[PDB]
């Protein structure tokens, strides 16, 4: 049984070199790859594993010196396997891919960091081997930039990072194969402890190969509550132990720079929302009741994570020292009826005062679970409102009641154990962990203010101009008189948009966030949203947030912003606070990606202009894809990048479903990330990026002509380019395929126009192509490089000194590394017409050119020159992508071709070719993760 | 028990219907689910002070300045038109949330428990309309 000395073999022949010397990733990938294989061999077969590992080898060699005719080897075996063994063939590499990203996930997890490493500069933001982590950051800012550290801790104080989870655009990864890569992850790095015994490492051994064969042997579009059910897993997994941990980190920090406070307990540094049932944008299926559904499940799941948080917190309060006050209290509580502890006490006695008050909290905590509950399942309860924690000021009273007592009492360490974590839970998670953002269409906005002002014989406030939409919006929020009644000819989408307003009515306002209008354009828009809020009887409306998506609305955003800001109603309602989103995946879809990317620096500092103007806080929020969508340690310069005073301490980022596991599955990656966001917001509000020079904004502005014209030309002029677009790409497939949670194009006859953003990246993404990615960056270097002979210098000036520019740029190069023009080939020869094949190749030949003009700018020979670790790994998932590339291609080609017969093997063992592309996409969509 | 009486007549047995049965059917035609139906009486000039505090709260005038012809015209338009009147948004004094409350108990009520509603100090068809819209407008 020597197979192993084999793919060793081939491991240390794609990872030549050490990027350091704790770097045991090929040894890690090795060990999993040898667990699997023979766990392979035992269930279906020597044959089986056999086969597997030919394909394997043969990816490794296309990997390292990508010859064509290794691809043919592969589809030679691919083709003439049988729908079973596709099927197995495709689920292995699946699962052998996910071993290399959890072996992954491991080597960045204990990596040790470098100090000599660094080198002074902004550079060093943009990998985790030399980030600045929080103490770095702080002597930064003591040191560099003279601030005081009380300037530091106030700013702190003040500062608010919102993290937004968002649906995954394919398999939101269900809550049991999370635990499962945890279990895996903890076994390979406690295999590699340089001290452990003989029979500690066999054991090790066995539970590895056990839960290997755990993950591999477990097989609707799963409901929006049961993908909420899974998206909200990593509260359980790491984020709820994991940040009263990163403040404590904070308050040592603080200490160290000679701060004596800690962090407000009650400071809102991290929050969370979510859109898991909240985002209706093209998709039906997020109804009224699914929207109130998940804000229960999510109060449900808060209740319990607090009420077996607070058991051990009754076991520590065990004082009997205390305040006259809480004596007071510990006295009123104890006049009263004692059933969720007698396991522990008969009844907790009053020389136990916190305990007293502790329990009576447990005790309503069981009551708010128990109610939610019946809420969720029946539609009433019997529970009185006023034997729960209805909003977060009766939770957050006792509990600051217990810390000041302890503090009167001198025991103010013992407030800073289990206490001050469990206040900082209730700070940052509420009750019910996230608040839920509501989307949906202005445009059926537009309806229902056109059914009910057609309903009052008043004409149609869609023919309307907007000033008279503006000046009618206007002259009924400042009125008395309601709007309309049950009397209304309310169609299904109508009536969708105004019972979503009655549930968001009926339920509490810790469940909601903002109500993000997509496809905003002009204030009335906004005054819509908020017009229909306060006639469905809301009574603390949630503030409305305007998404601009195109790039014409990205340079009318100002505009419109400033004209509500100057309407009085508006003013009064949003009280110097207004948050404003910009969507950079849907504006690359519309004008190209570089063109996107500069429109949104030059769009986010207008904004900040008119919000420095109207005295309102403004507050970005970034939508998915784009440059503020990436993993790890790019995100640090992301943030670092943005213009001047765009954040100004409250962020609020997407987190994609595609990077998620990435960071926080893991104990340490998740410490990591929240450190991150909270360093690069304070360093960026107290040392913003420099200024563009003069010649850099002009340079970017033709460029960003230049790219938008080449990106419309060939998505959007070119007669042909839908139909290629539906062969050399499985788009058809995965909108049929019931994937994507939701459908793909939002009217179902229109074209790319109509096409939503994600199966717009994700279509060019399956084929290691990314041309939404790239595309229109070629033509704008090529351009200036011939205008002036100077401007390769220009360029390369802006990529060493230019945050925005580096990470823009950075991003590029990094999508060209998950890149394979020839696979891409593969996929034009299989699927495409030969009227229509020369296409391709044009299209082909951009590709390098523009990966050649991006290497001149950044100044390198090799993609990814400047972040080996990352280029390593990448290059390491490539091997198993490469398989599940050429397995898809040719199962296209027998999906949509049924005169393409083939030459079958026999069946392997076991002791629908639709399945097996399925198990493509979700392979080839999480090895190649965030793009575009 | 119309359906019994009809089977009863079907099979020859009328007199038996006409027995404990029609009784029966006279008794439940005669006094329903309620025995009685309850009048409702208010003065006209406490429907004069609810739409008086109406009209004040829209800006439009006082309702009781108005001349008969005029009150009789607002009512009436806005008896025909399809825009509510007033919401929880509305000063009520003790009188006025008096009235518009019984209006609700009457909305939440099965309407065989009810007859009419009776204006007491009756003088112009206005005061009419005024309970006619005020009932409306509660449900
Ligand atoms: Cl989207």
């Amino acid at each position: 049984l020597e197979k192993m000395a084999s793919i060793d073999v081939h491991l240390r022949q794609l990872v030549p070199g050490k990027v350091s010397e704790d770097d045991k990733l090929v040894e890690y990938d090795a060990l999993l790859l040898d667990r699997f294989l023979d766990i392979l061999q035992d269930l279906h077969g020597e044959d089986l594993r056999e086969t597997v590992q030919e394909l394997y080898e043969h990816s490794a060699e296309y990997e390292g010196k990508h010859e064509p005719k290794k691809l043919e080897e592969l589809g030679s075996v691919l083709t003439s396997l049988d729908p079973g063994d596709s099927i197995v063939i495709a689920k292995a590499f699946s699962h052998m891919l996910n071993l290399a990203n959890l072996a992954e996930e491991v080597q960045i997890a204990y990596r040790r960091r470098i100090k000599k490493l660094k080198k002074g500069d902004f550079v060093d933001e943009s990998s985790a081997t030399t980030e600045s982590d929080l103490e770095e950051t702080f002597k930064k800012l003591v040191g560099d930039l003279n601030k005081s550290p009380e300037e530091i801790f106030d700013a702190l104080k003040n500062q608010t990072v919102d993290l937004v989870l968002t649906a995954h655009p394919t398999q939101s990864v269900r809550r049991s194969l999370l635990q499962k890569h945890g279990r895996i992850r903890d076994c390979l790095a406690q295999l590699y402890a340089k001290d452990i015994t003989p029979d500690d490492k066999q054991e090790l051994d066995e539970a590895l190969q056990r839960e290997i064969q755990a993950a591999f042997r477990t097989d609707t579009p799963p409901t929006p509550q049961d993908e909420m059910r899974a998206g909200m897993s990593y509260f359980h997994e790491t984020i709820w132990k994991g940040v009263p941990k990163f403040l404590r980190r904070v308050d040592t920090a603080l200490k160290n720079i000679g701060i004596e406070e800690r962090v407000p307990y009650n400071a809102p540094l991290i929050q969370f929302s979510s859109w898991m049932g909240g985002d209706r944008d093209g998709n039906p299926r997020v109804t009224p009741e699914v929207t109130r559904d998940v804000c229960l499940l999510a109060r449900m799941m808060a209740a319990t994570m607090y009420f077996n948080q607070i058991e051990d917190l009754m076991f520590e309060m065990s004082m009997w020292r205390c305040n006259d006050e809480l004596r007071a209290r510990a006295d009123e509580v104890h006049a009263n009826s004692a059933k969720h502890y007698i396991e522990f006490w008969k009844s907790i006695p009053t020389t136990e005062p916190y305990r007293v008050i502790l329990g009576d909290v447990r005790d309503k905590l069981y009551h708010t679970r128990e109610r939610a509950h019946q809420l969720l399942s029946n539609g009433h309860s019997d529970v009185p409102v006023e034997a729960t924690f209805i909003n977060l000021e009766q939770f957050l009273e006792p509990l600051e009641l217990c810390y000041r007592s302890l503090c009167s009492c001198g025991d103010r360490p013992i407030a800073d154990g289990s206490l001050l974590d469990f206040l900082r839970q209730v700070s940052t998670f509420g009750l019910s962990l996230v608040r839920l953002d509501i989307r949906q269409e202005s445009d059926r906005h537009t309806d229902v203010l056109d059914a009910i002002t057609t309903h009052l014989d008043i004409g149609s406030y869609r023919e309307w101009s907007e000033e008279r939409r503006q000046e009618w919006l206007l002259s009924e929020l400042s009125g008395k008189r309601p709007l309309f009644g049950s009397d209304l000819p309310k169609t299904e989408e109508i009536a969708d948009v105004l019972d979503t307003f009655h549930v968001i009515a009926e339920l509490p306002a810790d469940s909601f966030g903002a109500y993000i209008i997509s496809m905003a354009t002009a204030p009335s828009d906004v005054l819509a949203v908020e017009l229909l809020q306060r006639e469905c009887r809301v009574k603390q409306p949630l503030r409305v947030v305007p998404l601009f998506e195109k790039l014409a609305d990205l340079e009318a955003a100002p505009a419109a912003v400033a004209r509500l800001f100057s309407v009085d109603w508006y003013k009064n309602r949003i009280n110097g606070k207004q948050e404003v989103m910009i969507g950079y995946s849907d504006s690359g879809k519309d004008a190209g990606r570089l063109s996107a990317a500069w429109q949104l620096y030059k769009a986010q500092e207008e904004l900040v202009k008119v919000a420095k103007e109207y005295g309102v806080k403004l507050t970005m929020f970034h939508g998915r894809g784009g440059t503020v969508g990436r993993g790890g340690g790019p995100t640090h310069l992301v943030i670092l990048s943005q213009p001047p005073d765009t954040i100004n301490g409250s962020l609020r980022v997407t987190v994609q479903g595609e990077v998620i596991e990435q960071s926080f599955g893991e104990e340490h990656l998740c410490f990591r990330t929240l450190q991150r966001f909270t360093a690069a917001t304070l360093e960026h509000g107290m040392r913003p990026p420099i200024s563009p020079k003069p010649e850099w904004r002009a340079l970017l502005d033709e460029m960003a002509v230049v790219a938008t014209e080449e990106y419309r030309s060939v998505v959007f002029q070119e007669p042909r380019f839908v139909e290629y677009f539906r062969l050399a790409t499985p788009e058809l497939e995965y909108g049929r395929m019931n994937i994507g949670s939701r459908p793909s194009k939002r009217k179902p006859s229109g074209g790319i126009e109509s096409l939503r953003a994600i199966p717009w990246i994700f279509a060019w993404t399956q084929t290691r192509f990314h041309l939404p990615v790239w595309l229109g960056f070629g033509s704008a270097i090529r351009h200036v490089i011939e205008k002036d002979v100077r401007n390769l210098h220009m360029l390369q000036d802006m990529y060493q000194h230019w945050p925005f520019f580096r990470v823009t740029i950075d991003l590029i190069e990094m999508v060209f590394a998950k890149g394979d023009p020839g696979i891409a080939a593969l996929y034009d020869k299989l699927l495409v017409s030969e009227e229509l094949w020369p296409f391709g190749e044009k299209l082909r030949a951009n590709f390098e050119e523009t990966k050649k003009l991006i290497l001149q700018t950044a100044g390198h020979k090799d993609l990814l020159e400047g972040d080996p670790y990352l280029k390593q790994r990448l290059r390491l998932r490539d091997s198993y992508i490469t398989t599940l590339n050429v397995c898809q291609a040719y199962t296209l080609k027998r999906i949509r071709d049924p005169s393409y017969h083939v030459t079958l093997r026999p069946h392997i063992s076991k002791e629908g070719l639709e399945d097996t592309l399925i198990l493509t996409m979700k392979g080839i969509a999480a090895g190649l993760q965030n793009t575009g």
